[PDB]
């Protein structure tokens, strides 16, 4: 649970916006990419895993799933890469929500930066620290405080 | 300090290494920029503290104290903007020895990627991973933790 990753990816302003999902917290990382290639999401699950100690992900779509460069990623940092298939379906409609309160945060802040990847991580800081109670940044840091006692 | 955090600027192969240390842990973020701007500095900050609760940042130098692009982002972020005097001499060598250290573990993993900033993360997830017994990782989360409650 502790270690639980779920990679998800949206579009906007003809971009790609790279997003990681802490699954039992609902924290984010994102990143805007010119486009999901292996190379961009080996990169961000390479940060990702300098950051939190990341033990599974699973992966947003077959193509990265597959692809070697993904895999070479996950090797490198000690991640057991699996697929993202919604074997509870609630899953799809949490991954969906998200990107639409996402895009929404995003739109709230659009106008406070010239450049995409600036009002996403304004949309990250948001998102991470908005209380529902706790925030997501708080429970994730509690949930792998926990595992680690 | 919990949320008391170090800027550093270091230089390798012509490029900027720009790092933010959580003071109490050891724990580092850190990305390759071509030059140390206030908007990259800037941009950085952002990222920092939508990940962690950063309320405090020492800066790195004048010009980044200065500057106002950087004094936005520490207003949006809700960050208190430091210098980085080192009233406490300590400071400067444990930041000459990190450096020093990053730049070992750069040099240890150069060869299994073609581009610094690949090699930089992979130096980054080494140093927050390393036992020293807890890794700063831990350290980080361990003490955050410990603030909530
Ligand atoms: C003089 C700065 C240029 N911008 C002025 C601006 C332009 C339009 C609207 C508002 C503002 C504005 O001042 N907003 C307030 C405020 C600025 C600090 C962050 C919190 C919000 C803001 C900015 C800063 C760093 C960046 C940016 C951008 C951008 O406009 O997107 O873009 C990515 C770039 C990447 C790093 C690199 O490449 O250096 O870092
Ligand atoms: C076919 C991939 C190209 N590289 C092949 C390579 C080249 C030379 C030596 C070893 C390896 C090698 O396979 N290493 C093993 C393994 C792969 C990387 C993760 C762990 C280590 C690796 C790489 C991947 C993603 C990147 C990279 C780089 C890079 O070479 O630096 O550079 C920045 C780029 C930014 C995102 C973007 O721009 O897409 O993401
Ligand atoms: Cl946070
Ligand atoms: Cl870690």
């Amino acid at each position: 649970s502790p270690g639980i990753w779920q990679l998800d990816c949206t579009h906007l302003e003809g971009k790609v916006i790279l997003v990681a999902v802490h699954v039992a917290s609902g924290y984010i990382e994102a990143e805007v990419i010119p486009a999901e290639t292996g190379q961009e999401t080996a990169y961000f699950l390479l940060k990702l895993a300098g950051r939190w100690p990341v033990k599974t992900v699973h992966t947003d779509n077959g193509s990265n799933f597959t692809s070697t460069t993904v895999k070479a990623a996950c090797w490198w940092a000690g991640i057991k890469q699996e697929d993202g298939i919604p074997y509870n379906p609630q899953s799809q409609g949490v991954i969906e929500s998200m990107n639409k309160e996402l895009k929404k945060i995003i739109g709230q802040v659009r106008d406070q930066a010239e450049h995409l990847k600036t009002a996403v991580q304004m949309a990250v800081f948001i998102h991470n620290h908005k209380r529902k109670g706790y925030s997501a940044g708080e429970r994730i840091v509690d949930i792998i405080a926990t595992d680690i006692q």
